[PDB]
């Protein structure tokens, strides 16, 4: 009866909502593999259209991410500035955790428009050093078998972070993260997977791996821009000069 065991309802719900896919979906699809035609033919394809398909589907991840913060309680409430502050660094960190949903530790595939494929299906990228990176850290993910909680809980977390450089209200930021930190804590012991505590992913981790994925995505955006209806213009102009 809590307002604490009602935040993690509440994280709960605004995940489902901003979930693009189920994970029932995607578990049930893991048989829906690419052929070797398929993936011949997404080789074959251009960078710069590889590179329109796959920022198109990170610019759609990134506003389900920012959607899934506009509802969470408290984040609202915030002042503009440290609603930048906090999705410019950690909405593409809570996309990458995310992929870890779609990703098939067997075979090493992810769910990409409709099937499974390998990393094989991004070689028009030229970019295998980073593909590889995601690759690994969704399979390093894949062994804690996160549930949808989890994810919820742990991906509001990544977001609400007051050690984000540039907060104007950091006390703001630190109530809030608190109380997400105690409904993850009760969560899980509730559950009996206060074990997961100990598995999670180093914050430099994460924090590296999506520094590297944006330069690169910074990178392809100068050399071939896509053209994105904001759903956060102010969070949009900060990321895409
Ligand atoms: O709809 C919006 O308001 C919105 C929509 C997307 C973002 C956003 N894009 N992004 C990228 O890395 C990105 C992507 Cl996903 C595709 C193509 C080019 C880019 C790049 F130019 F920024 F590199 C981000 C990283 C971190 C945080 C927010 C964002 C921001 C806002």
């Amino acid at each position: 009866l809590t307002e604490i065991e009602h935040l993690v309802q509440s994280v709960c719900k605004s995940y489902r909502e901003t979930c693009q896919l189920r994970l029932e979906d995607l578990l049930r699809q893991r048989s829906n593999i690419f052929s070797r035609e398929e993936v011949t033919g997404y080789q074959r394809k251009s960078m710069w259209e590889m590179w329109e398909r796959c920022a198109h589907h990170l610019t759609e991840a990134i506003q389900y991410v920012v959607e899934f913060a506009k509802r969470l309680s408290g984040f609202m409430e915030l002042c503009q500035n440290d609603q930048i502050v906090l999705l410019k660094a950690g909405a593409m960190e809570v996309v990458l955790v995310r992929m870890c949903r779609a990703y098939n530790a067997d075979n090493r595939t992810v769910f990409f428009e409709g099937k499974y494929g390998g990393m094989e299906l991004f070689r028009a990228l030229g970019c295998s050093e980073l593909i590889s990176s995601i690759f690994d850290f969704s399979h390093s993910l894949s062994a804690l078998h996160f549930s949808e909680d989890e994810i919820a809980l742990y991906t509001a977390l990544v977001l609400i972070n007051a050690h984000r450089p540039g907060l104007q209200e950091k006390r703001k930021v630190e109530q809030l993260q608190y109380n997400l930190e105690l409904a993850f804590h009760h969560h899980l012991h509730k559950t009996h997977r206060q074990s997961i505590l100990a598995k999670l992913p180093p914050k430099g981790k994460l924090r590296s791996l999506c520094s590297q994925h944006v330069e690169r995505l910074q990178i392809f955006q100068h050399l071939h821009p896509i053209v994105v209806q904001a759903a956060f213009p102010p969070l949009y102009k900060e990321l895409f000069s």
